């Protein structure tokens, strides 16, 4: 039993301060979220900040809202050894860079880290699905950290540490072949920095077919938009057709842009939920259910999240300031049907049927289907 | 915890009168149904009747028990524009006709409508699966109508309307580029016809590889039967091998016919449930569980539904009047193992094993496996 | 909500004596098991013993811990008729033999039987997954027997019989074309032998592409090991790459061997649970969760089961007597990431990152990643 009668424009619910930045998490107990099995997290990493490496029981999609940095994402059995510059030496994983507009992927059980190499704050919008095929435990999100001693808030409910602090000193000294002084550091008993630490002194690093697929796609301003309306705005899709790895995690996203008074035509997604996060501006959004009842009718403002349930019809209209968002989909290929427009449910319908449907005349029925010239996004024609 | 100790021959539980016909729905809270995540609906559309277009969160299979008509089933991204006869003009979807014996398909999130073009009553047996991969909400069925103001009984639990009545007048006037008088019709505020309306005056319409697959298969009298016994009756299968689109919705069906005193040999389906709906006559049916206990032993009469749980052994015997049914399967390819017959679990067994199994002799064991000459259906050999 | 805070080294919880041996079952209500949807059963079949044929609603993997015998596993629609030796005659299924080290497969809904043809006791470790795609009922295990009258303990909660005892005498006499005296034997009303009966007098039997795939793989001593450490021990994998049929049931296993004081390096499986059953010796095992808390820290002794949750880090160290186990995986291909070793999460990490991670120096960070020479299993380097 899913309670989708009162959707709400959600704001983060908890905060966790770290040495080099902070972490905000949404209410996983929200009825919409609970029903779809989603979690939202926003990381704000200050310059020279490093988000320690950890892995989760659920696939993640991460949207870079601001800044640029480098990440390290392993991936099981994937040979990735690399030899640094002047090579004494070191062998490491590929150093992957990213910038604003980047939609990064993180498969379940895969550890990763991120570092802000820029001077502005690195803001990351993390979307996790717990009802994903990949997670065999429960609809509850878990992050397993490799270093540090982080206050587990990615889900909350406790002196939580990293995966090593639960192990016996002896055991760890053997496995790694090290002294107890090292087991102390490993366990990070005293680390009071949390999950985003300050990178000390200097950071020089800045250079089975599965092992070859791209782990990101930029759906930002500096890329073509699949749906484009010069006067209205646009939507840039990132599904498995454009990013193969998406078929694996079974997630996808849409980055949308609306100009002043621009409106997204009524529609619903037939095969997935749509966890919308507003990245800029604000808009009036209306969602309706199968009862023909309004389950949401208000404003979504920058920094907020509105979970649009699968099949629920919706309509969006940006404020004078315009509206910009990143919509995560719980399917590798979200299909959106239009109710009004060049290609609509309406257009598909015979005039004879539309007539009897709305007790209108074949002529009025005509103004009904052909009256709308545009497509997905509508240019200020209020 | 599924309560499958007391199956029952179910009758519809609710009724909804419409202008041009009515709608009956079974008890979705029935223990069998609840466990399998199934819903049953029977539409009775009178001549000149139109079942307004709507879409559901779950895949549907529809069996035409009586009559013939035309449907309009869109399907996302599937170009389907068509230009009517003397073309002023109109562009619409393919006009798909159907007759008795037709097993129609309706993928989740796809809207469709049906119209009775015949003079007899058009009777439709709708089977919906909510525990289908395609539905990401909950095991509760939802139908989203595009026009009218229908009393939501496809699940019941309220002034329920169509998807537009939950939207603001302004919003709808823009999206469609219409006057408020039209928004009034669209919202169908006063429509008191329910879901099956009377087609007014005259109805002339009567003419990505996914977009090319068949959306129906006739498993009626005018088609060969995969399993046939001249003296007993037969069973016509409709799985993904015969109808590709079935692999998508992950449903399939079997239309069966039994002559007087004909019996379907004991058997169980290894990979799915079997939601049997009797279309004619009646029969004595016995189901047994893994405890060797009878979980059903009685009569299934025309118009009733018996949900045979996966792996449950069953036996059927038609009355003197014979027995005819349409069995929906919750898998694209239901596999049925036989207990007695030419190809049986018994036949596969070595006489030495059968002996020790039933403390009988190799000779008696012989009369046990080879004693049954026939196959699936058995001709009156009572 | 999965309770994985207190894993435990489980022992069977119930016993069922049969004529020719006995059956032990683990507590399916155990929190770990319940969360992963697993069941454990151990059959001990004495010489000349036959485990009557039955089928389950869930896929099974069976490990032969001791002895050797022959089985009969049908498989739906798979033509398998075979004509015995001096042929009066008999047509039966393929007679499949097996020995110690054999990991047998039993798809859901498929009946099978086993017979001990050796002189030692035939010990079978049966692993069943109820949360497997193949089972459409509930997370509760069910076995449907064809003969005998077994006390249903494979799940317990009753005069439980075989699938025929729930059917009317008349019905069974027709289906099979037999006398009521035979229906009496079939129903096994008086059979008081339970599920493992004594094979009487003499047992001579001892000779769609799906129908051609292997139904077993030996991961015992007389086979190469994918992971091998001369001084430590090894692990023999059985996934879909080595046994195709595994991709169907979506299960796999690992047979491991540890020499005195040998240790399995820290690690976690990213895509499945690991239901470990100790076949010999004992070891100290430590599991840690995402909170960095120890959710298990003790001894696993021969005959016991420890369910290692997905993503949970673990470490194993054999006693002086060594440790040997069979680990069932709830996925057709369990991927294990290493924390310390030649190919580790550690090795993948840049020295610069490891430094800031454990507030250690680039040199100490060096001894951290390259300090461990070995791989999965570690030779006594305590
Ligand atoms: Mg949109
Ligand atoms: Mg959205
Ligand atoms: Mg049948
Ligand atoms: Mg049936
Ligand atoms: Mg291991
Ligand atoms: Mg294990």
């Amino acid at each position: 039993a899913c309670r989708l009668e009162n959707l709400r424009a959600q704001d983060p619910v908890r905060r966790a301060e770290a040495e080099a930045g902070f972490t905000e998490v949404w209410d996983q107990d929200n009825d919409e979220f609970q029903c779809a099995g989603v979690n939202m997290i926003r990381h704000t990493i200050r310059p020279k900040g490093l988000l320690l490496p950890g892995f989760s029981n659920a696939p993640k999609l991460i949207f870079v809202a601001q800044g640029f940095g480098i990440r390290g994402i392993a991936i099981p059995g994937c040979a990735e050894t690399y030899q640094t510059d002047l090579r004494f030496k070191d062998q490491h994983q590929k150093i992957r860079p990213f910038r604003e507009g980047d939609l990064l992927v993180v498969p379940a059980g895969v550890s990763h880290w991120m570092y802000n190499r820029g001077q502005s704050d690195l803001v990351l919008i993390v979307f996790a699905d717990t009802r994903n095929v990949a997670n065999q435990i429960d609809p509850y999100l878990r992050k397993f950290y490799l270093a540090g001693r982080p206050e587990q808030v990615e889900r909350g409910v406790e002196k939580s540490g990293n995966i090593f602090s639960g192990f016996a000193d002896e055991f760890l000294e053997e496995a790694f072949q090290i002294d107890g002084g090292l087991v102390r550091k490993l366990k990070g008993e005293d680390d009071e920095r949390d999950r985003i630490v300050q990178v000390d002194e200097d950071f020089e690093v800045l250079l089975e077919t599965i092992c070859t697929l791209r782990l990101k796609q930029n759906i930002g301003r500096s890329e073509r938009a699949d749906v484009f309306n010069p006067r209205g705005g646009r939507i840039s899709t990132a599904n498995y057709h454009t990013l193969p790895i998406l078929r694996q995690v079974r997630l996808s996203a849409e980055r949308g842009v609306l100009y002043s008074n621009a409106m997204v035509a009524p529609h619903y997604t037939v095969n997935s939920h749509s966890v919308m996060y507003a990245t800029r501006g604000n808009a009036r959004v209306q969602v309706v259910d199968n009862f023909g009842q309004s389950v949401f009718d208000g404003e979504v403002r920058e920094g907020q999240v509105l979970m649009i349930p699968q099949n629920f019809v919706v309509i969006k209209r940006a404020s004078d300031r315009g509206f910009e968002w990143i919509a995560f989909k719980t399917n590798d290929n979200a299909i959106t049907n239009l109710l009004a427009g060049r290609v609509s449910q309406m257009r598909m319908l015979p005039l004879g049927v539309l007539s009897n449907m709305y007790r209108i005349s074949r002529e009025e029925a005509q103004r009904l289907k052909y009256g709308q010239q545009e497509m997905r996004v509508l240019s200020p024609g209020r």
